[PDB]
């Protein structure tokens, strides 16, 4: 209702990498405290711990709508994104979403 409505992130997506993570709230929220990363959770050669990842941190012309792009071509395994947003009034949303690729 208010909050995160919409969202193209990656919500257990498997096969080709992702495009981009889009993150779109009813609520004009992001007083400055709002960010999201990647962080890789499966790589080849490894299989270590979960690690973070490159990712680059944009939104969209409203402040409200957070677009995360992957800084590196996203090569096969599994990854999270975690996203956390922040209103003025506090009310903190802070959530994930894992995906594959091959």
């Amino acid at each position: 209702h208010p909050k995160l409505v919409s969202s193209t992130p990656a919500e257990g997506s498997e096969g080709a990498a992702p495009a981009k993570i889009e993150l779109h709230f009813s609520e004009n929220l992001v007083t400055q405290f709002s960010g999201a990363k990647l962080v890789m959770t499966a790589m080849p050669g490894m299989e270590h711990s979960p690690m973070a990842v490159k990712a680059a941190v944009s939104g969209g012309g409203d402040p409200k709508t957070m677009v995360i792009t992957p800084a590196s071509p996203l090569t096969a395994g599994t990854y999270k994104v975690d996203w956390r947003a922040v209103s003025s009034d506090t009310h903190p949303i802070t959530g994930s979403v894992t995906f594959k690729v091959k």
